[PDB]
């Protein structure tokens, strides 16, 4: 039962909400199989160390995001724009969840309403191949999400969002009373019906991948999916698409960890936990880019059209592929119903922690705010659901895009890289394993401090340049934003990466002594100040720097 209920847990926080819907549409952008090589080497050398980093500095510190960094003060910078971006998520992943809500409302009929077209929203322009370079839109499934869904014919760009539709509104408050409600008494949560949750998306994964390989057109997707377009490697859109997925699927950079491993047992054992939900992220994420690719295949075969134009590359991919997969199968009612709610107890589940992450995160800063959680909670949980019917508009899908490329993108890299740094560079990676010693019993090995050191933060330094510097301005299919959209998502991006150097000059402003002193109380741990008085500090030292 011990080892059981481990992997159950284990196998529970990884597969998310990010591996079913964000994944499928990223890989079908950059191609298929090209995007699986800096998906699978950003995962290891990156989200490998850095998952196991976090995790190892919320066991060892018992403090969340913010106030982890007593060991470094300078940081708390970092913890901030980490909170910062991690509050930035949940305006477009709650939306994300009342798309599926709505959908899985929609699915209780014996007639699909994505079957075939001729209801009230759709266009003169559909096309049922049943009844007889664009990314279509013209299917029964793309009219009804971009119609009778979003509703995003009546906005003719992101200056003409409108009022937001009372169906979303409905479902996102309903969502959002969810959300408060499971995370208003406090952070435990699981161990109740977990079993459910644990194991329905892996058979819904399993059950959808063995109907889709037996589609008449199932074998060019496949073929597709698998084929390297070695081209496509060479632009770095896929290299900055592969990095930022693998940050926001694995959770690393968001402050999460960091807050959930706060109350972790000492004993605890991070590496293994760190290697599993890696292992188990990777293999669902390659088993759903299968199963899309097999469907969009399908799909191609079926309408008649080239595979890379049958369906958007956008965030409705999920929701416009898979209603055509339950399409045929048997009996869809019933597994359109289970898919949709699979669908939605993920995202609870996904959300819920990453609320957490803020909560606790600020209010182990402020002890007032610990004291009144409640109150807290629906503060921030009614921000975010402001700020999210921000993004269920009639040219809702323009802002929610300019979010999911500008809230966690550079910032999170940012962040990550500033956390790698501070840690390993300042701290002291020989510290930092000594501290794990501490903890686990073993020290870790050569690979895990090459990574921490060297090899982590100088992938993500190249990953952060180059998208700076090779930027492509938004668009949304046929869409281009404006030129001042490309500014507010630059702003949004630069409000959390600018926090850092903000709360560095703020720290040596506030610190009284000369300016050596200044950064002696700066670079050193809290309970550690009294030592600077004496004048020993390692960080002045040539044999911190070189240690590894
Ligand atoms: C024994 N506690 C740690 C394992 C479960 N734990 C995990 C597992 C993998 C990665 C992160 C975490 C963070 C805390 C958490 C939250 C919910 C379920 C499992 C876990
Ligand atoms: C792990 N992939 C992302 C899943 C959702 N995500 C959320 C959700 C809402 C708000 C913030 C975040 C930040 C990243 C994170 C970390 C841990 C669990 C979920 C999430
Ligand atoms: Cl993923
Ligand atoms: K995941």
């Amino acid at each position: 039962g011990k080892k059981i209920d481990f992997l159950l847990s284990v196998v529970g926080f990884a597969v998310d909400l990010a591996n079913v819907w964000r994944f499928p549409y990223l890989c079908y952008k950059n191609g298929g199989g090209a995007f699986l090589i800096p998906y699978t080497l950003f995962l290891i050398i990156a989200g490998m160390p850095l998952f196991y980093m976090e995790l190892a500095l919320g066991q060892y510190n018992r403090e969340g995001a913010a106030t982890v960094w007593k060991i470094c003060p300078f940081f708390k910078g970092v913890g901030y724009a980490v909170i910062l971006i991690a509050l930035y998520v949940g305006f477009y992943y709650n939306v994300i969840i009342a798309w599926s809500l709505y959908y899985l409302f929609s699915s209780f009929t014996l007639n699909l309403p994505w079957t075939d077209c001729g209801h009230t929203w759709n266009s003169p322009n559909c096309t049922d191949p049943k009844l007889l370079y664009s990314k279509y839109k013209f299917t029964p499934a793309a009219e009804f999400y971009e119609r009778g869904v979003l509703h995003l014919h009546e906005s003719s760009g992101i200056h003409d969002i409108g009022l937001p539709q009372w169906q979303l509104l409905l479902c996102l408050m309903v969502v959002v009373i969810v959300l408060y409600f499971s995370l208003w008494k406090g952070v435990k949560t699981s161990g109740k019906v977990v079993w459910i949750t644990a194991t329905l998306p892996y058979f819904v994964l399993f059950v959808l991948l063995v109907h889709g390989v037996t589609l008449p057109g199932a074998s060019n997707g496949i073929n597709a999916y698998l084929h390297i377009d070695f081209y496509r490697l060479k632009e770095a859109t896929v290299w900055i698409d592969a990095a930022t997925q693998i940050f926001f699927s694995l959770g690393a950079g968001f402050g999460v960890l960091i807050a959930f491993a706060s109350y972790n047992k000492f004993d605890n054992n991070c590496y293994r936990d760190a290697l599993l939900t890696s292992s188990i992220n990777c293999i669902t994420s390659f088993v759903s880019g299968f199963a899309i690719f097999s469907i969009l295949g399908y799909m191609a075969h079926e309408h008649k059209v080239n595979i890379e134009d049958v369906a958007t590359e956008g965030a409705g991919l999920v929701f416009i592929l898979y209603p055509e997969a339950i399409s045929t199968l048997s009996g869809s009612t019933f597994w359109a119903v289970v898919f949709f709610v699979m669908l939605l107890a993920l995202g609870l589940d996904s959300s819920m922690g990453g609320m957490e992450a803020v909560i606790t995160g600020l209010a182990d800063d402020f002890q007032v705010l610990k004291r009144h959680r409640k109150l807290f909670t629906f503060g921030v949980t009614f921000s975010t659901f402001l700020l999210a019917l921000f993004c269920i508009t009639k040219g809702g899908i323009y802002v929610l895009t300019l979010l999911d490329t500008f809230a966690a993108g550079t910032s999170i890299l940012f962040a990550v890289l500033m956390e790698a740094i501070g840690v390993s560079w300042f701290y002291g990676v020989d510290r930092f394993s000594n501290d794990i010693q501490q903890m686990m019993g073993f020290r870790p090995g050569l690979y895990w401090r090459l990574c921490w050191k060297f090899v982590s933060p100088a992938f993500l330094l190249f990953v952060v340049v180059v998208s700076i510097i090779n930027f492509k301005p938004l668009t949304y299919d046929d869409y281009i934003f404006p030129p001042w959209a490309n500014w507010v998502g630059w702003g949004i991006a630069l409000s959390s990466m600018v926090l850092v150097p903000i709360y560095v000059i703020y720290k040596f402003l506030s610190t009284q002594g000369s300016l050596w002193e200044r950064l002696a109380y700066g670079i050193t741990p809290e309970n550690e100040h009294h030592l600077v008085a004496q004048r020993d500090i390692r960080q002045f030292q040539l044999q911190h720097w070189l240690a590894i």
